[PDB]
């Protein structure tokens, strides 16, 4: 996925856990998130987001989304 397909994820998990993941430095994340999210599909990443916040309290780092 592109750079924009980045900032959407990142917006997600945002919005799952309000108050709890506030990245001190927004546009650095999204640079190093994009390293990672490159061999990716936007589609596949969102979903597995979903049955992540399903079962945690805790918000996810890049590698609980791949599987």
């Amino acid at each position: 996925m592109i750079e924009k397909d980045v900032v959407q994820i990142l917006k997600a998990v945002s919005e799952f856990y309000p108050g709890r993941f506030q990245p001190d430095d927004l546009k650095g994340t999204v640079k190093a998130w994009h390293r990672v999210l490159a061999e990716y599909e936007l589609e596949e990443i969102m979903n597995n987001l979903t049955d992540y916040a399903k079962v945690n309290k805790f918000p996810p780092t890049v590698s609980d989304l791949l599987k």
